[PDB]
Formats: structure tokens, C-alpha cells, sequence
């Protein structure tokens, strides 16, 4: 089996031959057709997060492929299905959060391409109970971002409380933000999209945004206040200190700021104003299995189309180099 | 009419005589039996808050008195009723937040003892539509802190989402905390009380706390996780950097931290861990008129008893710098 | 002033000159341009409801016009605005439901066209605090049904708990249903529209329905179950016993049936299945002033277009027996 | 193994020796210490429900006992634990409802003592994933009714939306009602208890009820409206036509009526008034595994104590005929 392997942190990945996974009870083997790439894989490759991955590691948490083998007793998933192996690789099923449909918080969870070998290979293994069933409408390459950017942003907009007709602000129309934009519109929301580029403001407007702001030409918060009077919710994707503060202060009283990005250090919040304005700051990333089904259904109905460009497994270090220089407009999917 | 007046910021209040208020339509004149004092009155006297009160100012937002005069058209309040003038002196009645029962967020709101003359006098004026109706069961000295600490902490626990049988952490057993703890117990909650003193821990235990922690002898986040497994909600009264730090870390995954104190500068939060653990940070101060009714009823049912000491209007500057040195165990109420 | 008056029940309305309304404080006089007609006006003319209107009565609760005169101290509405005088003519502003933004449930409420003279006239009076401000985009004759059918069905879909992406069933594509359709579509919902005619099936599919069913040709409950597996929510507009039964049994487990129609008598429900399936049966009619602004905004943005026929005020009784035999495809509005 | 077996519906149960259960993977063998009895067992023995149990059947869904054998791969349940085998014997774990923590609605669920042999025996089998963990504080006999009556009524009060300080009404203080009012009091609610006996009125008053009503001496609807102005929520345990209407009309506008009883036929509801008052009728029985843990914790803390009388397995037909005559004051638990 060919696989791109992280041998040790910061040092380039080695495309090399390794054994195929063998199944234990409840697992299926997936012949990978595609696997999306995002910044989580980078942080997995660099090991710069608080809890580090197990080396050597096959990254990838957006693998889409065909089930070619099922272990004894797997009935729900059948050989031939097209499934996804997401970030939420497995959960305990018995804890506080598993019992209440909050599988994303399970303290015993395994994470695909981080705590366990992911889809940067020709075959990947996963538990039948946690794979995502890909709808028949969708190509594996175009769907792979939904397993990550899709479910994360869709769940964040549910968490935000924004109801149809209300205004939402999305700070950062990058990898996730350009996908967060289409979910918001499909959820009956009016969107103000905020970025730092005339190109992305054009991108956002073409993807459906009602208002696009080049944040380096207009102060976005007083433009949001002057035009729509503040937003009921704001999705903070860009988590640099300025965009986070700007996303916060765009939220009117009694509104919610949902943060979906993972910043490098702590972030300051004017708690003083937070108390007198009844504002909430909620954290949210990825989603529950039920969240996954709904996120994928929006794509199956055509309401959310990721901007994708394919790359070969061998180019994985060049995609990473390309990702650190910020020249990825959208997301890049590995093809197999 | 005798009144304690702020003529200039940070200089001592002058007890002196001044005009009785005369009513325009919709307002009532109450002769004040008692008026509580909290730190908000001092921040009005020092004017160290972003938006300052215009001088001269009669402070006091916890005034309880007897209606002795009603303007023309006052259908509700009658002469002889015992009413309270709270922090939410008035609201527009037609904005976004007034139509949805969120009067605390009205951008045109006037605040008792800050933007309008309050209860540091023998007579105060207030609109009939926004005065609190004090229940017949209670003594004006006993119920004045409910108008502030009572409704604030009760509404905070409501928005905390903590349900009967769940565990709540209250950081700061001070003016608000000792009242917050009684409300939590009355809502079926198990309480962990956290403070900086063996005496305050022995105060919270007496008031009903299931667990009381001296924060300078045990690591409180160590004890809460070891004994309870993290709390579902935490009320942050003490908003110093380390207490805010500990209160946050005591909330388990998916839980909410409600902040009720007003800090002097921004506060840092590990937004990284906030995202991965689905944690919410909500701000909450004071409560709506409906909130005020429900808070007063708990006190009318004997479930909340504020620890109160009396003082008279002339020693108002002595209670202020007694408050700044921090040995007011509970709250003080002005006697008239 | 010309007005269509109900002198007594079940006999024809008389067009007749009457006195122009006198404005007391807080009220406003409106020169009516158009006033909608629905079945509530008929029940008001026939007096066949539990609590009857006191006679003589000028019906009409969907009146749209120009304010020509404001009383003393009218704070918000200035002469020249276009407003609407809905079914909730006024509320006390003090009770349990007024304080929490549930003004529709105020036990002291007055109802336009029923408890007070409505818009079946050239001029109508209404309190400034409770008239709907029509947006500038909309012409008075097409927006009149939003005051009734628009705010009712929109609030009903909010009460239903149906979230974007989910399926809803709308039983009855009549007056309220054809408007319910568009609101649901604008809220991200997929819609199954059920009625008794091939003509209304195309009517629903014409305005956005994903599925239309002629209830007299297919079993709609088996159709809904075979095609979408039951609906999270169902809106019951047709409250004849067979449509109510079908609407209920189209709701899946854990779902909600919102009823907006007003039936003649009690209706039977399989509470046995309600208990074991976790189903809710909620009632909802009209909407609060906030609900009215939101429902009006959807029409302002062209997302809800009522199907409308004009008639002169003198044809009112022709419109009524027209209505009693089901000739009306949509709604009819009086023109002035 | 000794067991009470239903060989044929309506004909007495036979206490007879049968084969003890054999373990397949994931299951545990429990030696029953106690097993409560309720009317669900009666309807299982009479086979008078829509979907009947297949015979022969060992009833019992409140069996408490000690685990004496676990199949291989069972690691969470350990030999020696005291577990419960509730009505929710097993769920599929993948459907719409199992994914969202609503496993009570799983269409593939198996029911203890109905779809599979239950606790009317010395040994009963159950899946480890779905047994209830009995707290160490409590004796198997007094904890058995928590498995049924306890979790049902606790969930129904959670579904009722009733919040601390608000008033609840419990109609029928029999088997479920006398556990319901304890839960309500433990959740900070004020309880009006309604029955048809002065002996049960006093029983409720002894168990914590704030007001007890004998419905056959006072009109309970006028008593509730005149003493408290209607209740925000009402639990309907007695589902006879008269008490169902009384429970409904006890609910004030915007309130919720939760029904936990299983009536024999459809019940009429004045849908006309349901719409105009915005009242909800919700159905709720048994609870989720998480609900079971919270229900059991209230008993562990001593806030819910069922009224229990012991009988022996051989007297199973004599408690049944005791049950049909209505001589059961509370609940009766079989002892082994
Ligand atoms: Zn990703
Ligand atoms: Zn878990
Ligand atoms: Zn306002
Ligand atoms: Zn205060
Ligand atoms: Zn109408
Ligand atoms: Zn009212
Ligand atoms: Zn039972
Ligand atoms: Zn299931």
C-alpha cells in the first residue's frame, strides 16, 4: 500500500509503501478515492499542537473511498458503499456526551489522521459505526471538504442560533469561510462576508453573500453597524487577534459569536461589554454524526459546492508549502 | 429633601437638601424607606467606567419605598404600595429587545442612580411601568439587595442552562455570590462555592453550599474535577484574572460560564480549548421585569435571605471606603 | 365616512355613512387603502364563535392605509406613514405574556374588527404602539394578507421547530396554506403540500412545493411516509376531521403538529400514539409585533407573494357567500 | 429457573420451571433480586394493546438484580454490579433517534418483559449497553419503580418546560403520580396534586404537594385557576376522559400539557382553544439512558422515595387482580 507518512515533525512527508490495514471487529476497509487537505493535517505534520500525534502517522481526516472489506458482524455498512472517514474516527458510546448526541466531546475519542492512521493512503480502515455515508449524487473529490469544512461550519451556524431572515457575519472567506457562506444562505440567512482581499470579496459575492467587505479598505464593524445595525451571529473563522476582535464587536446585544478557528494562544475579550450587552462566545468545531448527515444532504441537494483543486499524493509536501504561503483559494483534495 | 449627592468624581458625597422630584405623566413619587449599596454606586461616584454619569448625581439603584403620589394616567401603581426602583429605570418599549422581553438590552435605557437620580434620598421618582412591586411578605431593608444582586444572579443561573440535579460552581461568595448560592439551591442545583477565605467558606456552607473551597489552600479546579468531574455551569462573580481563569477551567465540555462581574480590562480565554470542548462564555447582568418578579418571589417564599447590615444616609462615604477595603461581609443597606 | 357595518348576525352587512373615529391619546387615524378579508370576518359577521363581537361592528383586521392624524404624544408614527391595523389591536403591556414578548396571549387584548371597529371603512383608528409599519417596497393591496395569513403561518413554522434542510407538511393550500408554502421555502425547508384538488396541487408546486399531493387520489400519509419517511413538522390549516387526522399521522416520532385552523368542535387525537412516539400538538395563530415585522420583511424581500383578488367594499356580502362555497383561490382584499 | 409465564392472554400466569437465558455477545446475565409491577405488565398479560407481545412471555421491565455472568467482550459491566433491566431493553444505535440521544423513539427497539423475556424470573438477560446502573445507596426493592414510574415522570417534567418557582399540576396521584410530585418538588416546582380521594389528597400533601384537591368535592379547574391562576405545565397520569379534560383546562395560555398515561381510545381536545391560547399537548413515556441516570440520582440523594409493598412471585395473579380493583396505593414489587 502506497502512503504519505509523517516520520517526524517538520521534516517532509515520505510517500512510501506500507502494509494494508487489517480489520478487527466492527471495522471496514476503505479503498481511498480522494482525501481532502486542510490546516489540521499541517499542524498534525508539524506537531505544534498541545497534544501531539503518534508518529509515524498517515494523516488525513477527509478520506472518501469505497468499502472493499467488512469485518465479522458489520451489517450496516456493506462492501461497495462509498463512505467517508472523518475527524471523529471513533467514540466510546457510553459517556456523558455519547449518550446525549454530543459525540464530538467524547474524552475517549480517536481522531482520523491524528490519533490513528488516516486517508493519506490507498486504503484506510475505520469503524462502521462512525464512517459517513456519502450520498449517491456526489463525486468523492468534491465531497471530501464537507467531511471537515462542511460539518464544522454548518454546526457552527446551528450553534449560533441565527434564525432565517436574520443577519450573520462570516469573518474569513478562506477554506471554511467560503463553505460557511453557502450553508448560511441555504439556512435562510443574510450574510456579511469579511476578508482582507478584493479577490475574496468578489469570491464571496459570487458564492451568494449579500454584503462583501474588504476589511483593509473599510472598517468592517462600523460598516456592519452602519448597514445592518450589527449581526445576530458572527462566525469567526479567521482567528488572528484583529479579526477576532472585529468579529466580536460586530455582534449586537444578545447575539452570539461562534468561533471555529484554532488560535495559537489565548485571545482577549472585553468581558466588561460582554456582560452589559448579554453577548455569548461559543466554541464549536466539527460535528456529530447526525450533523454530518445533514451537512452532506445540503451538498447532495446542490446548496453547497466546495471550491476544489486536485493534487497527487506525491505532491503532499508542495501542497503544504503552498498552504503556508496562503495561495490556496478554497481547499485542495488529494486524488487516488 | 435630604439627599447624598455626587458633585464631582472621587470626592466625598455631600449630604444636603435639594428639590423634591415632581412627576410628569406615567411616573410615581416614592418616599424611600431603604436603599442598598453595591460597587456599582461607587463606580458611579468615582466615574471610572467607559460611559460616565453626568453630575450632579443622586446614586442608588436598590431603593425601596412607599408610593405617596401618582401622576395622571397611572393605571397600575396606587398610592400606598411598596415598590422598588431598580437599575433598569426605564426602556423605550418598541426596540428589538423591548418587543422580545429583553428590556435589559434597550439601547435607550435609563439607569437608576446613574443616568437619572436614584435612591440616595428620602424621595425618588420612577416610571410606573418599570418599578418592581415588592411582595407583602418582606421588609424594605431585607429585599433591597434583591433589586440588584438577587435578579442579577437569578437571571445568570437561568441563562447558565444548569438543570436541577446538575452541579454549579460560584466563584466569589461576596455581595452577589452569597445570594447566588441560595438561588441555585432553590433551583435544585448542587453548588460548589469558591472563595479566598476560611470564613467565607464557612459562610457558604452555612447558606447551603454542598462544597465550599478555600482557593488559597486547595487548587479549586483540581478539587472540582476530582470531586464532581467539572461543573455543568459556573457563575463568575469575582472577575480578577486568576478567579476568572479558575472559573473557566472548572467548566467541563459542553458547559457554560456565565460572567456577572464587571472587570476593568479585557480578560484572556483559551479560545483554543473553548472550541474543542464546546464551551460557552455568556455575559449577564441584572434582569428583565419578569425576571425581577420571579426573583422577588423566591425571597417572598423564604428561599433567599440576603445578609444585610444597616447604615444611615450620612455615613455613605464611610461605607464606600469600607467597601474599597473589602470587609463588607454581604451588603449594606441605607436606612431612612 | 362610508363603512360596511354588521347590524346583527347572519343578515347582510349594510354599507352606510357613519362617524369618523375620534382619537384619544396614543391613537392614530388611518385612511384605509385596502383591507383583507378572511374567514374570521365571516365568523365575526355570523357571531358563531364562543365569545361574540358586540354590535354594531365594522369588521376587518387586515386594514392598510395612510395615517392622516396622530393624537397627543404619539412617539413613533408620523403623519404620512403607511401602516396596518392587525388582529391584535392592543394589549395591556403589563401582564405575564406582555412582559415576555407573548403579546398574542394577553387576556386584556382588543381585536381589530371584532372587539373594536376595524378596517371595513374609509378611516380606522388604532393605537400607535400596535400597528404594523408596512415596508416601502410593498403596495397596500398585496400586503394586506400578510397582516393575517402571513404572520400566522410564519409564526407557526417558527413554533414547529423545523430547521433548515428538514421536511414539513402543509395540509390545506387555501388562504393560509398558499402563504405558508412560501414562508417555509424561505426558511430552508422542503415542503409537502396536501390538498383535495389537482388544481391546488399545481398551485402549490407553482409557488415552490417540492411535493404536491391530491389527497383524494393518493393516501397522503402513506405518500409522505414512502417518499420522505414522515415530516419533522406539519402545519394543519384544514381542520376538518379527516385532514387533521392525516396531518397528525404524517408527523414522525418526536415531531410537532402545529394547528393554525379554528375547528367547529373538539377533535380526536390518538394520545396513545402521541405518548409512545413523543409527538407534540401545538396551537398557534396570529403573531406578536416582532413576528409581524419579520413576516413583513420576507414579503419586502419578495420571498412571499400573496395571491390576491380585489373587490369593492360594496361587494362585501357577495365576497362572503363567495367564501362560504369555497370559490376563493387564495385571498380577497377590499379596495378603497 | 423459576419464572412466571404468560402462556395465553387473559388466562392466569403459570409459575413454572423454564430454561435460564443463554448469553450471546454483549449481553449479561442478571440474577433478579426484585422486579416491580405496573399496569404495563397487565396489558402485556392481557394482550389488549395494538401490537401484542409474542407468547410465551416472561413479563417485567423493572427487574433489579446482580450480574453473575458477562459474555466475552463485556468490559463496562462487571460481575457483581447491581443493574436494572428497564422497558428500553435495546436500541439500534444508528437511527435518527439513537444518534440524537432519543433512543426511546428507536423503531427497532426491544422492550423488556414484552418483546423479550423480562424480570418475572430468577435470572434475566439484558444487553450491557442498556442496563441501568443502580446506585450503591439504594435497596433493589425500593429502587425498582424508578426504572419505570421514576424515569417516565422525571422526563415528562423536563419535557414540560416548567422551571423552578413555577406551578405544576399532577392529575392522578396513583402509581406514577406519587413519584411525579416528588420529582417536581425536587426540581424547584410548586405542585398542585389532583385525585378523587381525600386519602390520596393527604398522601400527596404528605409527599410534598403544596395544594391537594379531591376532584369529587371541588371543581379542580376552578380551584387551580382561583388559587394560582392556572399552571404553566400539567402532567396527565389519569387519562380517563374527565381527568384529561380537567388537566387540559388547568393549563394557562402558552402552557404545556404532558400526557404520560396510555388511554384505550382517542381523546378529544378543544383544538379551537388550543390555537387561541398557544397551548401545547406533548406525549412522553419512559426515558433515555441519560434520563435514567438522572432519575436514579434523585432517588440516591433521597429526594424521591417510592411507596412500595413486597409480594412473592407466586402471588403474581393476585397482585394483578388487586391491580384491576384499584387497591394498590403506590406500587408493588416482586421479591426473590
Ligand atoms: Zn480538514
Ligand atoms: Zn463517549
Ligand atoms: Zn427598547
Ligand atoms: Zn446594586
Ligand atoms: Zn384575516
Ligand atoms: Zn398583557
Ligand atoms: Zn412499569
Ligand atoms: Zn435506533
Amino acid at each position: 500500500m502506497k502512503a504519505a507518512v509523517v516520520n517526524e515533525f517538520k521534516k517532509a512527508l515520505e510517500i512510501k509503501e506500507v502494509e494494508r490495514p487489517k480489520l478487527e471487529e466492527g471495522e471496514v476497509l476503505v479503498k481511498i478515492e480522494a482525501c481532502g487537505v486542510c490546516h489540521t493535517d499541517l499542524h498534525a505534520a508539524h506537531g505544534d499542537w498541545p497534544i501531539k500525534p503518534k508518529l509515524p502517522l498517515i494523516p488525513g481526516h477527509e478520506g472518501v473511498g469505497i468499502v472493499v472489506e467488512v469485518a465479522k458482524g458489520v451489517k450496516s455498512i456493506k462492501v461497495g458503499d462509498r463512505v467517508g472517514i472523518p475527524w471523529l474516527y471513533s467514540a466510546c458510546g457510553e459517556c456523558e456526551y455519547c449518550l446525549t448526541g454530543q459525540e464530538t466531546l467524547c474524552p475517549h475519542q480517536l481522531n482520523g489522521g491524528y490519533s490513528v492512521d488516516g486517508g493519506y493512503a490507498e486504503y484506510c480502515k475505520a469503524p462502521a459505526d462512525y464512517v459517513a455515508k456519502i450520498p449517491d449524487n456526489l463525486d468523492p473529490v468534491e465531497v471530501a471538504p464537507i467531511l471537515c469544512a462542511g460539518v464544522t461550519t454548518y454546526k457552527a451556524l446551528k450553534v449560533s442560533g441565527a434564525r432565517p431572515g436574520e443577519w450573520v457575519a462570516i469573518y474569513g472567506i478562506g477554506g471554511l469561510g467560503h463553505i460557511a457562506l453557502q450553508y448560511a444562505k441555504a439556512m435562510g440567512l443574510n450574510v456579511v462576508a469579511v476578508d482582507i482581499s478584493d479577490e475574496k470579496s468578489k469570491l464571496a459575492k459570487d458564492l451568494g453573500a449579500d454584503i462583501a467587505i474588504n476589511g483593509l479598505k473599510e472598517d468592517p464593524v462600523k460598516a456592519i453597524h452602519d448597514q445592518v445595525g450589527g449581526v445576530h451571529a458572527a462566525i469567526s473563522v479567521a482567528v488572528n487577534k484583529k479579526a477576532f476582535e472585529q468579529a466580536y464587536q460586530s455582534v449586537k446585544r444578545g447575539g452570539t459569536l461562534v468561533v471555529v478557528g484554532l488560535p495559537n494562544a489565548d485571545l482577549p475579550i472585553p468581558i466588561f461589554d460582554t456582560v452589559l450587552n448579554g453577548v455569548s462566545v461559543k466554541g464549536s468545531i466539527v460535528g456529530t454524526r447526525k450533523d454530518m448527515q445533514e451537512a452532506l444532504d445540503f451538498a447532495a441537494r446542490g446548496k453547497v459546492r466546495p471550491i476544489v483543486e486536485t493534487a497527487e499524493l506525491e505532491e503532499i509536501n508542495e501542497v503544504f508549502e503552498r498552504m503556508e504561503k496562503g495561495k490556496i483559494n478554497g481547499r485542495i483534495v488529494l486524488k487516488l
